[PDB]
């Protein structure tokens, strides 16, 4: 049972939702959490979608070591260092991977020798470790987390940039098509991009209850800098030695946290049908032996028919729990549809179906069950996305001048503002907004992204902070 | 680009050449760790899909537990890797990288299990583990870091747990025999060889004829209640008394790829069974550089589309800057089970030439006949690969009566099946005796013979049969040999 209200104390609500639904368990090492099966099911679904999609692009999976030698990593950072095997010291300490550039690119330098070898497109599913001192949040910001990382090498910059954009569109689909979470595609600012690359692109999500943006996934154009550092070169069709043009990209189980925060309500989780391991739960109403074998035989009959429409169905015929307990259990876990079958329903040839997202109840004849449920699930998925998109739209304010910023931040909104893109000004804006928030008593505003979808920039439009010529419309807000 | 070491002359150099020249592995500067390149990883993906699909029907659910365990939870030093520092700062308590996840999972089991309604609890996880041994590593077979799955279940009764132990072991038999076409023997480990944390260890064992060695392929343990005692994993039963759960654990690793490589490979390189080959059919246009007109590649595309609508895994090697013969050798070293050749004559006849990797036999096939024919050939290659390997397994096991038969059989690079009293002291004695006799032989890996398993499939034990070593009453036929 969830008792905290989402719109009152959001942090207590989130903790309740993910504990009481059995998504997470705590662990004695700070910043690490156990991912229980109810959460892991969702990860498996988005992993299958993304993996299928990158394979059609020619990306192949691989597995590189979890350890990197001190002198290879440092070609200290907040990495976990292994210094001993048993009681014996290693002659050189080794780190646990925070990301695998230093592990993979020496191999790329060995494998790439001619244009015949390109493009090289690899991905791996693994976990990484970033041992930060700060407060962790389950799914969103943890010390160890699951994440794929893709790394590619190309003969030209244009082919690399094309892949960057293709991958970022896959991340838009991971969020919007699977998880029903709306995201904004954009470029990172110069101060916010990956330092080892040329251009970083991102999908950004918005959490209306605390007003914060959160980076959902990222796709980098690395250019040739790592090719220089690692000596990744190839002979072109005319004999000349050239540097490769690289990309890298990743997305994590943070996606699940964003889903939970987007669609959850006062009763617990709400799982979008496309990633629900159980789409429909059938609950036999058993009491005083009122037509028991009748009811359970019928439930089995219904499961088989729905499955023949590829609906993912679970009968909760466990005998150790009451029907009321089952209603609340599957509601807190977010199953899209609950189908109730009792003696009355069997006498009438119908089932009672309740939608998780809106609570609406439907009396459906057995014959109609499969097509109707399909309609409902399409309806649920679509409505989850559309409601979320409306909230995203209501949470962004277009502004012209800096004087509008603090009122907007106080409404827990993001701002879209014309910006000159000077890196000094982003540093100044972060400092000023933090100071102002402090005085009104994590308050800094930073750039979230420069969106791909740019409204026109009228000639003569001035930067909202510096008064210099504005270049592009930029999304700002408080953030994770 | 070609394998030159012969499998039956210098097996270790053959194995290294096969897995490097096929682009399955890459070396790494940290000893005992290797990079798993896509040609190998695809196979792992296929066996992972099979096993995952099968355990899900048993109600096992996947999960993910942390890779780290606190010093005081692991030591509830071992050969584990210890993290002692974040950046330059010491941890107040060092933490180990998981060598297996019992000490990470079972405290959560103790929290989750309170009543009989909570059972059975059935979890699995796919992850990597680390065992920092100082012995020489072998790619795929024995490494410091390896991918695996490990499953862990808890039950209200011993009979239910034992049923699951046996169901999982049958899945491991199918992983090897049905996916990888490797024959394995199901058996029970001896008291000295079982997992000390458990009551009974079952195994599937494989055999490598070229070096005469047995190798453990996968394992499934009946843990009993010992871990339930240690972690206080108890439940209130249907009548209200606290009871210990009965547990199982089981695991299988990428060692299964190394066993497959050693079982089917030949002097030309790898041979990949069709059921796990990421490319089942490579189409090689007989086309030379700057000669592409569109005729050959156009038909190659039409053929690939047709074959794919039969769910055949097809690749066209249309790479412009390699000759067709180079391509033939490339994909032979990689073990692609079927090569489809398409050149000018094939176009002029409406046929294609298909060559199977395992035997080299060639077939002329009409375009229209390709899809069913290739399906048939692949079923034939899989079956044949398995049936030849099973024959070698059978030729490699000698049934014996007395200890004096043992050294001759080991010198033929064979395993022995022998009646055994099952006394643990005698297995220690046999290991030492065979090691010393091997040493003396070698003057004029170790030579010790150990138990591999006590097979499930037991021939009758005639009344009065004596143990081949102690002369005491024999209990069960036991499989022994030199081992990994
Ligand atoms: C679960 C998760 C996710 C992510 N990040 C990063 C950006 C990214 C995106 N987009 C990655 C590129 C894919 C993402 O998801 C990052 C993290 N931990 C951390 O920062 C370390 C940490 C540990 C304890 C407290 C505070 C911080 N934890
Ligand atoms: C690749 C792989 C596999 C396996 N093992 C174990 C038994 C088992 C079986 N069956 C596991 C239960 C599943 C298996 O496969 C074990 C290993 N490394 C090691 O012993 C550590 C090591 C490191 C360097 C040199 C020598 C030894 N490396
Ligand atoms: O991890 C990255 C860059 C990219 N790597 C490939 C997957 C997508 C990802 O955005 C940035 N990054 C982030 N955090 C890090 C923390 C440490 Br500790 C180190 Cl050494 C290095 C890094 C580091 O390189
Ligand atoms: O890892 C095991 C027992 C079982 N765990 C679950 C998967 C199947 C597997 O056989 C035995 N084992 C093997 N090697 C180990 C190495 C170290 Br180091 C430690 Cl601490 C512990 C162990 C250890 O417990």
């Amino acid at each position: 049972m969830v008792t905290a209200k989402k719109d009152e104390n959001f942090s207590e609500w989130y903790t309740q939702a993910i504990v009481r639904s059995e998504m997470i368990e705590y662990y004695d090492i700070s910043g690490c959490y156990i991912m229980r099966p109810w959460a892991f099911h969702i990860w498996e679904k988005v992993q299958r979608f993304f993996d299928d999609e990158i394979k059609k692009m020619g990306v192949e999976n691989s597995y590189f070591p979890m350890f990197v030698s001190r002198h290879k990593l440092e070609k200290s950072p907040e990495v976990a260092w292994v210094t001993h095997y048993g009681d014996s010291p290693l002659p050189e300490k080794i780190a646990i991977r925070p990301t695998s550039e230093t592990i993979m690119y020496p191999a790329y330098a060995k494998w790439i020798r001619s244009h015949r070898d390109l493009p090289l497109k690899l991905n791996q599913w693994c976990s990484v470790v970033r041992w930060e001192f700060k407060q962790p949040t389950p799914f969103l910001r943890t010390r160890e987390f699951l994440w794929q990382e893709g790394h590619t090498a190309h003969a030209t910059e244009e082919e690399a940039w094309e892949l960057v954009l293709d991958i970022l569109e896959l991340y838009r689909r991971w969020y919007e098509e699977c998880l029903a979470v709306p995201v904004i595609k954009g470029e990172k600012s110069e101060g916010e991009k990956f330092a080892g690359g040329k251009k970083t692109t991102t999908v950004e999500a918005f959490i209306p209850e605390n007003g914060r943006g959160i980076q959902a996934a990222t796709s980098h154009l690395l250019g040739t800098n790592f090719a220089k550092m690692f000596e990744i070169e190839f002979e072109d069709e005319e004999g000349h030695k050239r540097l490769v043009h690289q990309t890298s990209w990743g997305c994590t189980t943070r996606s699940l946290g964003v889903m939970i925060m987007t669609h959850g309500d006062d009763k617990g989780l709400v799982i979008p049908p496309r990633v629900a391991s159980v789409q429909v739960v059938i609950i036999p109403i058993l009491f005083k032996d009122e037509n028991t074998g009748e009811i359970l035989g019928k439930c089995r009959e219904l499961k088989t028919m729905l499955e023949k429409a590829d609906i993912r169905v679970r009968i909760d015929d466990r005998s150790n729990y009451t029907p009321g307990w089952k209603y609340n259990h599957w509601e807190v876990k977010g199953v899209p549809l609950r189908l109730e079958l009792g003696p009355k329903d069997l006498a009438k040839g119908t089932a009672r179906v309740v939608r998780r997202d809106t609570g609406e109840a439907y009396q459906i004849s057995w014959a109609d069950l499969a097509p109707k449920l399909l309609e409902l699930m399409e309806g649920i998925q679509r409505s989850l996305f559309e409601k979320a998109k409306a909230r995203l739209h209501e949470g962004i304010e277009k502004i012209s001048t800096f004087d509008e910023v603090m009122p907007a931040l106080n409404r827990k909104h993001l701002v879209l503002a014309p910006w000159c893109e000077d890196p000094e000004s982003e540093e100044q804006i972060k400092k000023e907004t933090q100071k102002l928030s402090e005085i009104q008593a994590t308050g800094a505003m930073k750039t979230l992204c420069i969106p791909f979808d740019q409204p026109p920039m009228p000639e003569g439009t001035k930067c909202f902070y510096t008064g210099k010529p504005a270049k592009r419309w930029t999304l700002w807000g408080r953030s994770y």
